[PDB]
């Protein structure tokens, strides 16, 4: 198991434009397109992403193209961020997964309010993480995918993906 694999089974592959949890228009491997209520806003965001007209629908390889600039970004997000960055250099190779799952699903800001949970990341305190990363919005909206990530941070393993 790696990142990219934990991430597809996470965000699923569609190949055409496609609502998330929250409502935003999607498409491919959970890439964002527009917090825009319009489909047409999210076909230009689409075609401007790919370098053609779309349509609304891409191939598998654009998708996966999609894919490795989105972990690319969130892994480099996470390196300039002065409250990530101390984290992410403290954990072992599977937490840091965990963590860029998080920062590629709520962005470098989001996560960086989890003040409280990455100090106790820092301080290798797992089990006390675990609970206090359940005790917000992200767990109570998405909690099958909230679980996988929680039990990846207490473990240290890919337990709950395989
Ligand atoms: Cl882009
Ligand atoms: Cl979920």
């Amino acid at each position: 198991m790696n990142i990219f694999e934990m991430l597809r089974i996470d965000e699923g592959l569609r190949l055409k434009i496609y609502k998330d949890t929250e409502g935003y228009y999607t498409i491919g491997i959970g890439h964002l397109l527009t917090k825009s209520p319009s489909l047409n806003a999210a076909k230009s965001e689409l075609d401007k992403a790919i370098g053609r007209n779309t349509n609304g629908v891409i191939g598998k390889d654009e998708a996966e193209k999609l894919f490795n600039q989105d972990v690319d970004a969130a892994v480099r997000g996470i390196l300039r961020n002065a409250k990530l960055k101390p984290v992410y250099d403290s954990l072992d190779a599977v937490r840091r997964a965990a963590l860029i799952n998080m920062v590629f699903q709520m962005g470098e800001t989001g996560v960086a309010g989890f003040t409280n949970s990455l100090r106790m990341l820092q301080q290798k305190r797992w089990d006390e993480a675990a609970v206090n990363l359940a005790k917000s919005r992200w767990y109570n909206q998405t909690p099958n995918r909230a679980k996988r990530v929680i039990t990846t941070f207490r473990t240290g393993t890919w337990d709950a993906y395989k």
